[PDB]
């Protein structure tokens, strides 16, 4: 009946030898969206202006549905879980994802002369279905504010599910209306067409996703030797140097290499005002295009250059109940700009671009774009505790070495969206519904496959170490006001939240 | 006891239908290294000057241990073995590697008023362990002087095992000390930490390595038709020419191609004095960088251009007992500079760079870097009898089409180093050891998987043929002084030692 | 469903021969704490001023969770239960602790123009977990106001769980901020990370703790002979007196003793105003320190000296519903200062300090600190009905004869905290929750192992006896206003509530 | 026969879940001692002068025998082994000790006009016996130079076994002869009276010791809360403050404590010249006495005060072959004075001495000696990588809480000495022996029982982390000269080599 709990809270992380199982429980608010209406959404302005909102053209639909987005490490791992993971394991990948929705409460809001009264709707339902068929558009973009909070007691407002569809603008960037955008390929999806479980309070819901065995790993390995220095220092080579002459002793950089470092793309960083996407390094795709930053993983000496480094905001502090952040922009003052530095890429990755000329005898010049040629080896950018766990990629005919420089394990199969909405309860009058929302507990269980790191080096290795400065800074703890304070800067991510800690000998 | 041999000499090559088994026996000297001390080694100078020694910065360790390096074809194949291999087989790969160490003799050297006396230390031991776990740094660089000699009676001095580790120079290229180089990732490896067999005379040792079935093949196939000429000459095509017009009869080069040749990188060759790595076509990686030569396999008409051709020294003659060559540079006058020409790449490989412009209607210009695009097909550089058999690559997150332009079958798993050192026998006094070294016989057995070549062409095919000029030049024979004389020039490698002899019909 | 009770009220005490089982049922209020937020708490002022609040520096966290603290005798025993226990048994210890939580009611509070309305939230949950792993900080301090009331009908407000963590102050006692205090060892604990049962009304919860068999006993034995007088009075000894001379008849104090009394520490009592911890007998530990009172158990003739006597407040009266006492100081006028006198220690314990000199022939002087030397025997301070049952001690490397002079059976394993919180029910708006709290019945069952006292003395023994003065004083009964009135003074504890009643013959 | 090795080199460390097995192999030199003579040894001077040699009086015997001393962590663990141990495990203890002696070589030294010639004595024997019965005096003193070197390739010269016996000096400290010292209790032990294995080359020897299950653990736990702060910060206590008054809110230091910190002894540090033992804090025992430093474990703010901190020399660098160090004093310039700081004792240990007075109302004064009183809890000093593994204590009637402030797990049963000597081979002439010594390989295998650390704190914990400064300093690596360079200072031991890293929650 209505008096028995349908599930239990678990945020724990359970470590086994080669596996860990993470539990993420959140108290979840499912708000009714747009009076249970699908709405066509769009933006007519295509000027692609940086620093100014609504400059890309799109056509899409916001659904009345909400969905659950747990894809980040900070959701499923406590900071010491992350410390244990990155310090002790050379790689890891998610295996099974189990999501439970339980302890449903549909709450009727009623407005009275005094405040809003909250009453249980005992027979109220919510509708839940997991879309694992790819029946509906997947929202692929990482680290969007749709995510659960890192802290267990963060109230999670399920984001409203909305998607963009194929548009075509015959007009310019300044077109006033976006109703010229829809194309015959533009697809409206009614999620109400899908079969969905209806749940009263006392009903529970669960779904399982299993990652394929082909799922790639998040690699924690760092190379302890330059790929250029793999020769024996005490011996000459029969190979010649770069220009074909004698390879000198102890001058190894001049020796011809059996391999190349990874590809390299020169990217620019502009500080100027009123710059468009076309002022950045970019490529035009479909309606708009994309910038090329951060680009190919490459060692950078500097801690701040944002065009070559994966750069993202992390919230300084996290309020427990932030409310619904739909259509809300992250306040700049509440976050910090952090850049994941490539210092861990020093041994395996190009420090500069490939330098060559077509002119015979000409001085080698930097090559804007060096695509993958046979014999390239490179390491990926380090993951962070704030990165997505996986990155689903769009279905295309052809992929090459799929990786997101933004983060996540590139996957061709990922947990589908779990769509939730409060069943509309109409008042019997036109254009009206009984005001109500759902609260429930969602536990996300992730099976993790771990590979413990193995190093026979004599000397000690670096570890992620929580320090007194970290505690005085208030990292990974709550403040006096109840806010879980991340308090992260780029140097803090190097020292705490980066992967590629595990020294690799080969 | 001490009076029975622990093994037998075998240098033979045994041919089966799809397999050959090579035996390489060498009389092996294991010298004590640095009084059984691990030493930190390094070079402070980073100016990367070509033509001048000690211009790359490195930090590493020389171990007291010695290791066995057999990775070259000339070690395991006689010249006629190579002739039989390259003439009769379209491809080959190593399968199992078996190494025997037997007939150990620990020899005590004692200095007397008259000369040095040599006595057996009958209870002296050597320590041997194969590192197949990748526990210790692998020395990946091909054709380093650590190799066994091509001739069976060459005395093989086991090279001292030394490696370079991650360094970081905050200073410039001119820094005086290399003790600023070590980093927290820099790993000292004590090989004495590994379990190792101790062997007296009368003990034998063996290890087996099996290449994975995923091991790539050394390909002996040459294309007998240009990839551009694969159309039927007698018929028109419905396809258009390059600019979209009628495809004319018997003008096939102008027809649009179903495929592209391989990637192309323009490289420069500089003859100037006092040139650094940065004057060559190159890329910066970690502490130093690498030159880009020879680059992508591409047909070259000329016999000598060293920047596009795999170029290496081959010794003119090989002394049977050369002594320990540790820290010795190959004498320029004792070797010859040979360049493996790409004439066998004529049909499958780009003869020039890709020629295109961004400017509409502009004249096509050479493209410095053409990375792999979908639809590229190409052939690898031909292997030589003097190439490594395999090339292990560094462990990285990501590889693309691993190949060494220097040679060898690119492998992700290769025989690990077999480490050998004389057990230190101390005198009972500080800083002193009984002077002693080990002689033993090492047999390296390699199983080879062969694919016999199949050609139905009516006319005869080219063969590697030993000629009277080869005999008068003294190739593949000893001279009057007992030196096995290779006497090779670039033309000699084309005619004798190159692969890609097997005509491929498709 | 919601219409069936999940448990029954039991406060009874059931006596068996060697065992009693106590039941403590309380009507329990679980209040939501700090809007379900973990808050960092601390005090910056370290002046350690007596008589003034907030003079110790600490850093810690208050959790949204509540916990159950039943550790006191007056909770589990009625006064006659205590009378029966102390009169009839030489010792007792707790064996099993069983806690039931049942008849849950989540009550929504709503504010209206007229008063606050209280409605059942029928699907509301609370979260409960017992932490028996020591996963979370145990609150070790005895007789803190977190306790249940002595009387069955006392409404028990579960205390908010909060803990202090390692701090380090580089500043002085006057530092303005406590955010300098956290250290790398300072640990924030999220109790929401633990798996916890969610319970609706109609769910019940229970946990069991079993004390180890190694659990010490609360000893009710008093010695009926001085440890100094254990000789036969009618006979001389061959032993000498204290200075080595003849041991005289009937002068036994001068005879050398086979044993010593317990250790002795001189403590001071200061009445002066504006005294700090450093004016008291004390020791500095970590951030602050501790006073040394009451110190080692020692006979005191006087009824009031608080530095040598276990001293604590007992409430004069106990209101049935006192409300939530979080952050509330006991009102001085509502309690009485009672001192447990050591009169029962007269025979076994030092009446003064050890008196000796280093100077040969010098007059013996009192020794400030006499630590345990071989041959010391002593009795513990008597327990009271108002003492804790057990005292858990902090985990340390080394313990010596663990005992709390404050009370309780020293234990290395005790019932863990049972953490309870109302599941936050959000309003769907930022920073807000439906105002609600839980009422439930908690029964604490304790198995007690008893040892009946055995005395063969001819004459009667003293007993705890309720007297007409006790009834006229209103002890152990309610007053006319419904308050359960303890009405205890030091003399009242000697006569009624002390242990060590059981005469021990040996 | 003589041509087969009797064992294999293993220095490896093998980690299992709850166990690790360490292998320590050393090349071991057994030198003939004193021409196979037992000699009476002694020192007549008893002035106990600090800073001057031979100031203690002793009588004893040096035996012709050598023994094996492996008792230190740095012998059996590589630095990363130590890092893995201290970072991942809350405690550890040794379980079984297995010692192998194999690959024996008896070497005859012969003097010739040119140098010394070294020849195998093939039929030469050494004598080995393990004394596990306690038949012979155990050398109990920790960290004496008799130890094996930390690095695997350190040549280990077995120390000559010598012991001191009961002496009594009726004279003064200035007596000229020590032949007055022997007493009827003074015991000469002939180790040649024991049965011992004789081994030729081709014989191997092994012994096993199993630690009792009662063996204590090396504790890696640090407390994350002060033992003074274990109360709930949000609640008042019924307990009174130190002087018996109201316990104020947030002033916890003034509350009476359920426990005391550990014992405290005030120690002095004198810098003056020509000071004797009697100028230091000390106690006279038997012939001489002992100083009291470092004393009871107590938190010290300062990094350098040597009287309260465990203080010892660590060698800056370690030569591989140092020769025989018998009767050799550590060169001051070759070591560093390091002090293990008590910062990890901050929460559990007294920061100052107990402060009290006998005078009523008198100001509390520091108490020179506070011995253990009931209710004391404390933590031990942290172990270091350079500490002994165990400390055997002398057999006595009575022990109290045996611990060495110098280090090691206090044990009543430890591996006995393995005594080795070269069998004297006489020349057939009076007072002469064929000059010979033995080299052999000794492997010491230790089974370790591990307890993995378990912490549920939300935030990260501190870790031992090898840093770039550590690598630039050359720690845990060899230098360019082949010396294994420890390069340790007090701050380096805090950060790298100390135990008590594992945060303990309770
Ligand atoms: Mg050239
Ligand atoms: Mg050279
Ligand atoms: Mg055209
Ligand atoms: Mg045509
Ligand atoms: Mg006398
Ligand atoms: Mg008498
Ligand atoms: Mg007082
Ligand atoms: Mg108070």
């Amino acid at each position: 009946g209505i008096g028995h709990s349908t599930g239990n809270w678990n945020c724990d992380t359970i470590w086994a030898e080669n596996t860990c199982k993470t539990y993420a429980s959140r108290h979840c608010v499912c708000l009714m969206r747009d009076m249970d209406q699908y709405k066509a959404i769009g933006n007519a302005n295509g000027q692609h202006g940086l620093d100014t909102e609504n400059q890309t053209q799109y056509f899409g639909f916001s659904t009345p549905w909400n969905y659950i987005d747990f894809n980040q490490y900070s959701v499923h791992f406590s900071p010491r879980d992350w410390q244990q993971l990155v310090n002790n394991y050379s790689r890891w990948r998610p295996r099974a994802v189990h999501v439970k929705i339980f302890n449903l409460q549909v709450i009727q809001k009623t407005v009275t002369d005094s405040g809003t009264q909250y009453s249980n709707d005992l027979t109220g339902t919510i509708q839940i279905f997991a879309d694992q068929e790819g029946r509906y558009p997947r929202l692929l973009y990482p680290n969007q504010t749709t995510l659960m909070g890192p802290f267990p007691s963060n109230i999670y407002y399920l984001p409203q599910y909305a998607y963009m569809t194929s548009m075509f603008n015959s007009g310019g960037p300044t077109v006033s209306s976006w109703w010229g955008f829809p194309t015959r390929e533009s697809a409206f999806y009614c999620l109400d067409e899908s079969p969905s479980q209806m749940l009263r309070t006392g009903n529970e819901w669960e779904t399982t996703f299993v990652f394929p065995s082909s799922t790639q790993w998040c690699n924690n390995k760092i190379s302890t030797v330059s790929i250029t220095q793999r020769q024996n220092p005490l011996y000459d080579t029969w190979n010649v140097n770069g220009r074909g002459d004698d390879a000198k002793r102890g001058n190894f950089c001049t020796w011809r290499s059996p391999w190349y470092p990874g590809p390299y793309i020169y990217l620019t960083d502009t500080s100027a005002a009123s710059q468009r996407l076309e002022n950045l390094a970019n490529v035009a795709v479909g309606p708009d295009g994309m910038p090329l930053a951060p680009g190919m993983p490459q060692y950078r000496s500097e801690s701040d250059k944002d065009e070559y480094l994966h750069t993202f905001w992390v919230p300084k502090k996290v309020k427990m109940n932030e409310g619904d952040i739909r259509n809300a922009q992250i306040d700049v003052s509440t976050a910090t700009k952090v850049q994941v530095d490539t210092s861990t890429l020093y041994n395996t990755c190009p420090r500069s671009g490939y330098m060559s000329t077509v002119s015979q005898g000409g001085a080698p010049a930097p090559i804007v774009w060096s695509g993958c040629v046979p014999g390239m080896i490179w390491d990926n950018r380090p993951a962070t505790y704030f990165d997505p766990i996986w990155q689903q990629f769009p279905e295309t005919d052809e992929q090459f070495k799929i990786i997101s420089q933004l983060g996540g394990i590139p996957v061709k199969e990922s947990p589908g969206h779990i769509f939730v909405k409060v069943t509309p309860k109409p008042t019997g009058a036109a254009n009206g519904l009984i005001d109500e929302y759902c609260t429930f507990t969602c536990t996300v269980e992730i099976e993790w496959e771990l590979e413990p790191l193995n190093t026979h080096r004599w000397n000690m290795r670096s570890m992620i170490s929580y320090e007194t400065t970290d505690a005085k800074a208030g990292r990974q703890i709550v403040d006096e006001n109840g806010q879980y304070q991340v308090n992260v800067n780029s140097a803090d991510i190097t020292r705490l939240y980066m992967t590629k800690r595990a020294p690799r000998t080969n």
